[PDB]
């Protein structure tokens, strides 16, 4: 298990947090330098719990996905609850059994399902910090549709920054101030699946992506990612999801 408290949380153990995260992910195999997640995992083992403080000490546990840093569902108190869609459903006959009553969440755990039950973009969300922080304390009292935005707050703030060394630095200039996410952070996150596939598609390619990836960058320009020299590549970019998953 993993674990952060954002009771006096700051960038460096926010930092060795999203580290531990990482290193709790297994792979066997680095393509490009960057850890390869596993095609699939079997039981229980599929399945990190992080372990999550709110700013007063309260807990929330949760379980990702270590094939595709996917949250699956989470613990807080004596009750689990469990995105609606199947993935989540298995994930329930391994985590949290000890829970007194189990919650289905009305929405699978995607952006857009998440966006809509929230009922707004995560263009318009912000994040940081003390933002995580809120979504823990939301999260420990059942109120859907809080939860849909405690929920974008989470999977960015943790899977999201695991992935992509640009959106941890982002969170840590959010250490004490929430701000929206930059477009590129939202561009990260819509590409991680394309660049996963193409920076393995590069392997027997001379390094060359089959087909360009289309980013935006820091500065709001669209910029194509073509081969594996880009910095997206060689710096941002932390973990692949396998092409068996894609
Ligand atoms: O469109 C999306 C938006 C978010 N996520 C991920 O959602 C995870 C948690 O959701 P879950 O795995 O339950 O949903 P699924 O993606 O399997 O539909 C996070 O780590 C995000 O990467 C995703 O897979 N697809
Ligand atoms: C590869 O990408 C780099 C970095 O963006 C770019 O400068 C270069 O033109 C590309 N080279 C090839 C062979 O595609």
């Amino acid at each position: 298990d993993v674990s952060f408290r954002l009771s006096g949380a700051d960038p460096s153990s926010y930092g060795m947090f999203i580290k531990d995260l990482r290193n709790a992910l297994p792979h066997t195999e680095k393509v490009y330098n960057i850890p390869l997640l596993l095609p699939s995992v079997s039981g229980a083992g599929r399945y990190l719990l992080m372990h999550l403080f709110n700013y007063d000490g309260n807990t929330i546990t949760v379980a990702v996905d270590v094939t595709n840093v996917y949250i699956m569902g989470y613990l807080a108190l004596t009750t689990s609850y469990f995105f609606n869609e199947p993935a989540a459903d298995l994930a329930s006959q391994y985590v949290f059994r000890s829970a007194r009553r189990k919650i289905t969440l009305p929405y699978s755990g995607n952006y857009e399902r998440l966006q809509i039950a929230a009922g707004k973009p995560r263009e318009k969300i912000p994040i940081g910090l003390p933002a995580l922080d809120t979504a823990i304390s939301t999260l420990l009292h059942y109120d859907s549709t809080a939860a849909a935005g405690a929920l974008l707050v989470l999977i960015q703030t943790t899977a999201e920054a695991a992935r992509f060394k640009y959106i941890e630095q982002q969170i840590q200039e959010r250490a004490y101030r929430d701000e929206v996410p930059s477009s590129a952070t939202i561009s990260l996150e819509n590409s991680w699946s394309g660049l996963s596939k193409q920076i393995q598609l590069a392997q027997g390619n001379n390094g060359v992506f089959r087909t360009p990836t289309v980013l935006v960058d820091s500065k709001g320009n669209r910029v194509q990612i073509t081969n594996v020299t880009s910095n997206v590549v060689t710096s941002n970019i932390q973990l692949l999801l396998n092409t068996k998953n894609i």
